[PDB]
């Protein structure tokens, strides 16, 4: 073991992380792309559907830049956890909050998106080409996707890095880890254009020595941004952010 | 223990028995396609002939180059220690084979000697040219995603930050991307890539690789011949043919 203590870490003075690096990670390569189609999209406000938003921190990080988010979610307990976070940060004039299944928002809808995050619901999902579907059909036309779902080859290489061998040997963590190629497929199939591909945590959970994760999050981060867009690094991402338009 | 040192060498590392076994997989798939009929096979930058040797006990003529004269002088001793007979020794640099040797070749070994050389398009360009139409090259290469992803892994951020800049440390790590495509504009059919060691190197409990090494091995087995673990190996094997 090595000695943690304050004054042995190079990033000693850097600010601590308050919640967990995995989030924080997620968080941060996951807005660099948001930022950089959010800028494309040209100054006006956006109708923003987060379908499966959960506990809405994205959604409320959405709704502190100005624009209407829908959040919805199955989970009515996710959403009372929403609410009161949204209202905490003084957000609850901009945001909506539907209990339902993402398959079924279409009907709690009234016009069309501008932008729909899908973030860590395809892998819950036993019909993503409908809901991909659903997606689509209340997106406006120019419209993007924000699809960021977990690849099965990152949890491969997760339990190999942490010799979970009999699991990789015999298989059966969401119900249904994807496969990177199928997506894309699916989302050409339907008729989007993929612009971009982004690995989430293409480095932080293979780390042999994990505290290097909080102790040199900064340089981590660095060379995250600097390989997750190549492959194979993407390949290996925990979750694939692609960002999709409907042309 | 009483299985494990029947089918590897306890006196070796895991890192080269992984090698060995990943890359006989594939040379013994080579071998079977390219029909029952003994071959000449020229092992280009050989050194100490581990691998000449074995293709040499599988009764092969093997004709082994190397630049060093020393490495030459233990391939020799070591191909004594018994199949001396099936091998052949030649001290020049690989760009310089084709005046030593008689005839055309049927395979060439080329492993592990991409990434020292400053030269990779022509050197593979000489070897084309003393394998006879329908032959195979062998190509293990270091690979540069291998290098990097070991090094991040290691947690040794400030060298992945600055470029790895060479300071055991081949010159110039290969981009498998920039390699195949190097091959394809020369003209030859990949027939296959396999990486070698896509899992080993980066497992956090490094006992792991000795103490559960049947099960990692049939682990790199199954999933090395597909991506994203082909493009994570540390070596990357590429088997190509050189058209008829
Ligand atoms: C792992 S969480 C991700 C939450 C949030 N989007 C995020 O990025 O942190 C998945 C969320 O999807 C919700 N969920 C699962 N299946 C769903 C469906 N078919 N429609 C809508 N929500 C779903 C769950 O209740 C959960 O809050
Ligand atoms: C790392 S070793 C590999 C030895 C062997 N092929 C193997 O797989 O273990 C590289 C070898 O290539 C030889 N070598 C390097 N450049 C060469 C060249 N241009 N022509 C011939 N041999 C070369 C070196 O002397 C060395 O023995």
């Amino acid at each position: 073991m090595q000695d943690r203590n304050f004054d042995d870490i190079a990033e000693k003075f850097s600010r601590n992380i308050y919640g967990t690096t995995k989030g924080q990670l997620r968080q941060a390569i996951l807005w660099q792309d948001l930022d950089r189609v959010l800028a494309e999209m040209g100054p006006q406000k956006l109708r923003v559907l987060d379908a499966g938003g959960g506990e809405g921190q994205t959604a409320i990080k959405m709704a502190e830049r100005g624009h209407q988010v829908i959040l919805c979610d199955l989970s009515a307990q996710m959403i009372d956890r929403a609410k009161q976070a949204a209202e905490a940060k003084g957000v609850s004039d901009n945001m909506q909050f539907i209990h339902c299944a993402a398959q079924d928002v279409a009907s709690h809808l009234e016009t069309p998106v501008d932008l729909i995050l899908f973030h860590a619901v395809l892998e819950w999902v036993a019909d993503p080409r409908s809901v991909l579907q659903t997606l689509w059909s209340v997106l406006r036309p120019g419209g993007v996707l924000s699809l960021m779902f977990y690849n099965a080859h990152g949890l491969l290489m997760h339990n190999m890095v942490a010799g979970n061998f009999d699991y990789v040997q015999a298989g059966m963590s969401p119900d249904y880890p994807r496969d990177p190629t199928q997506v894309y497929l699916w989302l050409e199939e339907a008729g989007w254009q993929i612009m971009g591909k982004t690995g989430v945590r293409v480095f932080h959970d293979y780390l042999r020595e994990k505290h290097q994760q909080r102790d040199c999050y900064e340089a981590l981060l660095e060379l995250e941004t600097r390989y997750c867009r190549q492959e194979p690094y993407i390949t290996l991402g925990r979750y694939i952010h692609v960002t999709a338009r409907k042309p």
